[PDB]
């Protein structure tokens, strides 16, 4: 698509059959999604936040489908206030910033 | 330009004669720049961070020049670990996310 930033660039993502909406954040290196159950084998990971570090669970190789584009990458699942699609997956779908 | 996100999208900004480099962050609603002296009249503003809220100074109407494009917007100046160009100025330069 072409997305303008006059409003927060939220998009619908499909992961786990579950359908969520997330922020395309060129400033986030990682994807952090709200707590959901992903079939997998996870490894612990601490990520920073306002107020402190929270622990999240790291799932590698998850397939996710951002604005209809299949993408394989790691997602971190955890008590995040907002679902973020960071650069590790913006890459795969071919995002660019253009002006 | 067309910027890909295989690496953090840093760019050089000119503000105050001072030349800095900042992150184009579609996930940041505001611009927060490292402490510098901007001629102006400022109003206080608290912004959140890892560990807590920090106080910053809000300058409205500042001219800034992102990847050679003049833009007028508010910048917050403050002890931020990183210079962020958020959506309030990505708009003016005509940024879009494209895939």
């Amino acid at each position: 698509p072409q997305i303008t930033l006059w409003q927060r660039p939220l998009v619908t993502i499909k992961i786990g059959g579950q359908l969520k909406e997330a922020l395309l954040d060129t400033g986030a290196d990682d994807t952090v999604l709200e707590e959901m159950s992903l079939p997998g084998r996870w490894k612990p990971k601490m990520i920073g936040g306002i107020g402190g570090f929270i622990k999240v669970r790291q799932y590698d190789q998850i397939l996710i489908e951002i604005c209809g584009h299949k993408a394989i990458g790691t997602v971190l699942v955890g008590p995040t206030p907002v679902n973020i699609i960071g650069r590790n997956l913006l890459t795969q779908i071919g995002c660019t910033l253009n002006f």
